[PDB]
């Protein structure tokens, strides 16, 4: 289900690409902010879109339709250029609203929303007729929607910042439990409210994974990992649960590891 879009349409779509809906550009290219309105594409609501320029593979990504990923909604391939129109995601990437001091915005029950919808829209990626893996999986991969709902970013286009598996660094194998060792680092953001590297805290604490591993079986010593701007907010049962997912899922044996449908299993729950 892919529209495709001249260039043309896209400078309408992007006020001719101007810097200001310019919002950033990573390893795979800069994205600019646009709109669609009603007459654009027959059979597209009006919506706010992000494009990215890219630096046969689409119509493999146009397969990948669920609740949980974001939604590719066209494309454009013009002089060279290869261009992906995709649902604009209103509140952005979770670091953004996770790496914040208190993060407010994001109580206990929110985490948990978001940390099940990443977990469902992985196990949909892990489970396709061609598994789609990512190969930097990390909280920015997590977008949001106004409700807080998460949905993946940048699948299918495929370790100094703590997200990549052991044995990945090592090996540079891909595999969908180097996927699941990054997910268990975000959850572990997610309890904590902390980055998964912050050379600025003390050595012991720099490593999130190396601090909070022996307090993920301590449920007495849990309140140490987990953000105090959540306090009071989750039950000592519920904390500890997610905390051992968190554990498995960053464990240093790959097989200890679960599937991704597993980890929905385990969180569901809590909500
Ligand atoms: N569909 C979308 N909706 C809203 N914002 C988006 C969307 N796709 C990307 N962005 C935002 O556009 C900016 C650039 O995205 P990009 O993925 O290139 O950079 P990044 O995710 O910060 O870096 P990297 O992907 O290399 O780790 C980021 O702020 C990102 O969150
Ligand atoms: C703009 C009109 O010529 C249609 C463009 C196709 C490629 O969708």
């Amino acid at each position: 289900n892919l529209h495709v879009f001249t260039i043309a349409e896209l400078r309408a779509v992007t006020r001719d690409f101007s810097m200001t809906n310019f919002i950033g550009e990573g390893g795979f290219g800069p994205v600019y902010k646009g709109y669609v309105h009603d007459k654009t594409k027959p059979g597209l609501a009006a919506q706010t879109v992000a494009v990215r320029l890219l630096d046969t593979e689409v119509f493999f990504l146009g397969q990948l339709r669920h609740p949980h990923l974001v939604k590719l909604i066209g494309y454009c391939y013009e002089d060279e250029h290869r261009l992906l129109v995709y649902e604009f995601m209103t509140r952005g990437s979770l670091e953004k609203h996770l790496f914040k001091k208190y993060a407010a915005s994001l109580p206990w029950s929110t985490r948990l929303k978001i940390a099940i919808g990443a977990a469902k829209g992985l196990a949909f990626l892990h489970e396709a007729e061609k598994p789609v893996i990512y190969r930097d999986f990390k909280t920015s991969n997590i977008l949001l929607d106004s409700d807080y709902k998460a949905k993946l970013s940048d699948f299918g286009l495929a370790g100094t910042q703590g997200y990549a598996a052991p044995e990945y660094i090592m090996t540079g194998h891909l595999t969908a439990k180097s996927d699941v060792y990054g997910y268990g680092v975000v959850l572990l953001e997610l309890l904590s409210g902390r980055k998964a590297v912050d050379k600025t805290r003390p050595p012991r604490e720099q490593s999130l994974v190396e601090w909070a591993r022996p307090y993920l079986t301590d449920a007495r010593r849990l309140d140490r990992v987990m953000d105090p701007s959540l306090a009071g907010q989750y039950s000592t049962r519920a904390a500890h649960k997610a905390a051992a997912v968190a554990h498995q899922c960053v464990a240093l044996n790959p097989k200890s590891r679960p599937h991704m449908s597993a980890v929905v299993d385990a969180l569901e729950p809590l909500l």
